[PDB]
Order: C-alpha cells, then structure tokens, then sequence
C-alpha cells in the first residue's frame, strides 16, 4: 500500500537542520529535518556526536512512539507511571452535579473522570519523584544503596510510595531498565544511570467486554491513580483506540510525549517531543512530522485521549537523549 510506513534515509552526521520555530507554543519539522536536529545535539554518548543508525530510524519512523522509543532505547512499557485525580471533585461532581444538556449518564461520568485529572499536577509528581530516584542514585555504586538511599528519603518526605512492595513497578524500575544492567550501560552502577520521563496520552475504555458506553464515553474506574502514591496501573493498557461516535470521526490509539530531564523550574517551559504520526512519505498521510511542544501544548492532548501517564524510566548518564536544557525549533 502507499501508506505502508518508510524508514528515513541516513542524514549525514555534519548535515546541519532547517531553521524552525514554535508556533503559539509548538514547533514542528519533517522527520528527516527531526533527525539532523537530533544527530547535533542529543546522540552523544560520552560527550561524541553519533549518526542516527538505520535501526533509531526505523524505531523513529513509528511515529510519537518512535522518539520516545529511540530516546531511552525501549518500547515504552510504562510500567511506572503516575498522574493527579481529585478523587474529591469527582464524587462530588456525581453526586451534586448535573449532566450537560443532552448527556447520558455514561456520558457524563465518562467527562468529569476526565475532567478530574490534572496533567500538570500529575507530571510535577513524576518529576518530583525522579529527582527523588536520581538523587538516591547519585553516589550508590549497587542497588543495594540506591534502595537504601531511596527509601530514606521517601521515610523522611512520608511519602506513599515508601510503602510500595520490593517487586512493585516502582522499586523494581532500577533494575528492570536493560541498559542498567550493560557492562556499556549502568554496568549495575545505579550512580552510571539517570531517570527520565515521558507522558502517554490515552484511551480509558479499552475493554471489549463492557459496554458499548465505556468504549465510546470513557471508562470512570479505569487508569484512576492510587490516591496515595499516584501511581497509575497500566497493565490494562492494550493500545485500543477510542470507538466512533460521530460519523466521520476515527480515533488513534495513543500519543507519547519525550520530556527526559529538563531542570527548567517552570513546568509551562519543558518542551515535549512528539509526533503527528508514523512516517508516510508515499500516501497522502504524508511524511511524519516531529512537534516540540511546550507543556501546555503537550498536555491539552485531543479528543482521542481521556488519561494521561506520566511514566518514569531510566538510561546511562553517558547518553545525551535527555539535556538539561531542550530547545523548540532551531537554532
Ligand atoms: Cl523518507
């Protein structure tokens, strides 16, 4: 088909990109101009610039995925994985609030779950506990340190999460990262690694064997955090797309947003990497589009997603992927 998805060709590795700037909050650049951008400023490792290689390309070519993807070295798992609901507002919402003209119960239950996140709130707590994790790793040579130094801090900030069972998403992110355990990678040195995160927009009623209803409205129990610790459950997550409602109106299943590991005090100025769609150079889909979108951008998301993760995982310190500084655009 001429849709069929294609891998970039090789950018040549002192091929400087395009100039290009955000546009109220978001820039864009065609993938192939995406990969020059990335060969200059975030391939190093050990502080040396590398060429994308034709397997990174094929990753990226995925679509939002695909930089996320490329960027940590993983399809994302999003085992770990946090967000902020007002459980308050909600049962409020359901017990004293009326439905909009014309809304259907499922309707409206669906919409104030929806409304009841809050994305800023829920990456600020991602953020906030990976600064926990990084700084729990910063002089542990073994595990056995960083889960000493983790749980002390987590003790003496009362977190929930102090909480969490030795084999939870949470403790276990560390040792389950494959790059940690590279003689190239973290070489089993958590002090070698570093968090990361990035955020998965998404469908909440993905279940073929409940209603109708919660395909098309939102399933309000699903992908709900733990109050306490805010994490969020993924293991239902199955790539479902929302089903129609409307006549011409389809769905995708899912966005990812490649944050990494900005230090920018204000939320409101992380940039967000992610994409329009898998790259589709020969059909009228078209060729894929990589957008840097600040936050705000990022976190208004689409009609397709009523949920938002925001996932933490890890990669080598000697890696670039994830600057403390990200620039929208170039220069
Ligand atoms: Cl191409």
């Amino acid at each position: 088909d001429s849709c069929d998805r294609v891998t970039p060709p090789a950018e040549p590795l002192d091929r400087m990109p395009d100039p290009y700037r955000p546009s109220y909050g978001r820039a864009e650049t065609v993938v192939n101009n995406y990969i020059r951008k990335w060969q200059q400023v975030y391939s190093h490792r050990d502080g040396r610039k590398q060429q994308m290689t034709e397997e990174q390309r094929e990753w990226l070519s995925y679509g939002c995925v695909g930089v996320t993807w490329v960027n940590s070295g993983q399809y994302p798992t999003n085992r770990l994985a946090f967000a902020s609901f007002d459980e308050d507002r909600f049962k409020n919402e359901l017990k004293n609030g009326r439905p909009r003209s014309g809304e259907t119960r499922a309707e409206f239950e669906g919409r104030v779950a929806k409304e009841s996140f809050d994305e800023e709130k829920g990456f600020q707590r991602a953020r906030e506990v990976a600064s926990v994790m990084n700084r729990a790793l910063e002089n542990a040579h073994d595990e056995s340190a960083y889960l000493d130094n983790l749980k002390k801090e987590l003790a003496n900030g009362n977190d929930a999460l102090r909480n969490e069972d030795a084999r939870s998403p949470f403790y276990s992110a560390l040792r389950n990262t494959p790059s940690f355990k590279e003689r190239n990678g973290g070489n089993h040195d958590p002090s070698r690694m570093k968090a990361v995160i990035y955020s998965k927009h998404f469908w909440s009623g993905q279940d073929r064997s409940s209603s109708a209803d919660k395909r098309k409205y939102g399933d309000p129990d699903a992908f709900r955090p733990a109050p306490g610790t805010g994490l969020v459950d993924m293991s239902r997550d199955r790539n479902i797309p929302r089903s129609p409602t409307s006549p011409g109106e389809g769905f995708v299943n899912f966005d990812y947003g490649w944050f990494g590991a900005q230090t920018e005090a204000d939320a409101d100025k992380t940039v967000w990497t992610h994409g329009n769609h898998y790259h589709a150079p020969n059909c009228s889909l078209g060729a894929m589009h990589v957008y840097e979108s600040k936050f705000r951008n990022w976190s208004e998301g689409y009609s397709d997603f009523d949920r938002g993760a925001y996932v933490i995982t890890f990669i080598p310190k000697s890696w670039n992927t994830a600057p403390d500084k990200v620039k929208q655009g170039w220069p």
